[PDB]
């Protein structure tokens, strides 16, 4: 029993973190085989960031303009190139702690663990969801760029996020490990803002199943509702529409608890237009949307 | 910017987790140097659990009744002894991945990270507080016993919790690495119940400081308070009383924000009186009490 916001164990990823310095900028790099991956803005001065020409800036650098430190050993850089917004630094030593890994690009609504790092050293791990507006509500200070987000399946690390920036509202933006940005953002110091966000409805329903699994049942009701009748109510409260595929993805949880998906929607609808009336669910006064159906199944089954 | 319930990186502890089996009972062990630590109830059948005499049960065991597995490798058990509620299995191999470590016993209100494990394999990490009633609000299933809680200070892992059981209300109880339970709980399947819990007041204040550090001031007010008036009010909301040691512990946060501790106490009093009125603080609609002052300074300063 119990339900916590649980991150994946971070050991496989700690073994890949390094410090990348170029000029006056120091940040974090990801060391996999004989390549270090890090944000391309490491090569910019603050004046460069106002309007950077990365191709032109990178040509002015040689391999010796990059210092890479893993622990107390300085890795020799033998080549450099860009892929989209990530810099790839070839080093003369392969990382012996390189795990089985893949680069994957995730969708809004999917969760992942973040290993927050500074100067190549881990500070902590936490669990994040990609918001529908493609930001993440992270915890990042100066020097955090290059920290990565990831999932683990069996022995294989799926890197999905590399951190690049903080927006004026204090939320964060980054790229996949192929350097493609999540959301309409650019690595330039210019006016940028997070769009209006919505709530990940499939994740809220999964978390309501987690609460029922853990004995919170006061919000279940006698009513039922159609998917289109629910979707019309949800859209008025800035909730993402529920698709039929979402319902199929909630099948396992509905079978475990015996509560039809549309019966849980009927409860969620009543929660949205009535509130919680001073009560809590799993220790929260808000409807939580940073647990996917798979996350609930995993934590409630090992 | 931002504020998250952040756990310590788990790598140094991941390399210490093993699987311990005795009979048909399996659970997790902690392998440090040539010793594996685990809950002593690994030697019990379910019939033994109502009124076990662990001295009598252990004397009937031999070294070869314990199978300890680290990955695909079996570790030969060469000795065994009990210390309070933990079993110490000596093995013929010292753990090459042993970190620098310490055994500590924490206070009510302090936090630590839990590496939840099953069959010797870590499956997740999260941050916990020792509640005032000496339980933790964990996430644990059958097979999780022997999972550990820990902090990191400098280069050293401070182990502070080993998991033993789940109480009827779904909260959790365990021991330090000496085998002494937190609270009045015992490793018997007898009627046990968490007492009534309280809110960790010094942690709520530290968290309000994190909100200020992150740029929010809407909950401050022009009032101050005496410490004794603050405690008279706060205890009517089932908040733990605030001591002068606590006030000194909030010093660094108070000095960084320019808000005196007793002025933050005034704000807390008003929050308890009014609630948030449809607002949130660092993403929460309730007053969070599972961040210590040291947690706040660490996450707001980038300690690695
Ligand atoms: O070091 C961080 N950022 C650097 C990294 C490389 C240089 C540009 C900058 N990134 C941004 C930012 C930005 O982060 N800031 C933060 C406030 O000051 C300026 C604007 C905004 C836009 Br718009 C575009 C970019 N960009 O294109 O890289 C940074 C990261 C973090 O998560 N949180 C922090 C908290 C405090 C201070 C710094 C950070
Ligand atoms: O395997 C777990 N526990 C086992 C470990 C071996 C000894 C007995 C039992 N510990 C207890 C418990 C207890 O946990 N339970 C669990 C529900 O059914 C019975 C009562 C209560 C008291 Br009172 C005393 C003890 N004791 O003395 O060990 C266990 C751990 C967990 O965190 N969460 C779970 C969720 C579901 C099922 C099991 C667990």
């Amino acid at each position: 029993s119990g339900f916590r916001k649980m991150a994946f164990p971070s050991g496989k990823v700690e073994g890949c973190m390094v410090q990348v310095t170029c000029g006056t900028t120091t940040l974090n790099g990801l060391w996999l085989d004989d390549v270090v991956y890090c944000p391309r803005h490491v090569i910019c001065t603050s004046e460069d960031m106002l309007n950077p020409n990365y191709e032109d800036l990178l040509i002015r650098k040689s391999n010796h303009n990059f210092l890479v430190q893993a622990g107390n050993v300085q890795l020799r850089v033998i080549g450099h190139s860009m892929q989209n917004c990530v810099l790839k630094l070839k080093v003369d030593t392969a990382n012996p702690k390189t795990p089985k890994y893949k680069f994957v690009r995730i969708q809004p609504g999917q969760t992942f663990s973040v290993l927050a790092c500074y100067n190549g050293s881990p500070s902590g791990v936490y669990q994040c969801a990609m918001r529908p507006n493609f930001t993440i509500k992270g915890s990042f200070l100066n020097g955090s760029c290059g920290s990565v987000g990831f999932n683990i399946d069996y022995d294989c690390v799926s890197f999905c996020y590399m951190h690049h920036m903080e927006l004026p509202t204090g939320v964060h933006a980054g790229t996949d490990l192929e350097g493609n940005f999540y959301g309409p953002f650019v690595d330039r110091q210019t006016a940028q803002a997070a769009g209006t966000d919505t709530t990940i409805t499939v994740n809220v329903l999964a978390w309501l199943y987690a609460a029922v699994i853990n004995g919170d049942r006061w919000f279940l009701n006698r009513f039922t509702t159609t998917l289109n009748d629910f979707n019309l109510v949800a859209m008025k409260y800035n909730y993402e529409p529920l698709t039929q595929d979402h319902v199929d993805i909630l099948g396992p949880l509905s079978a475990q608890t015996g509560i039809a998906v549309l019966d849980m929607c009927a409860s969620l609808k009543e929660l949205l237009q009535n509130g919680m009336n001073g009560r809590t669910i799993l220790g929260s006064a808000l409807l939580e949307d940073e647990f996917t159906p798979f996350d609930v199944v995993r934590q409630c089954s090992g």
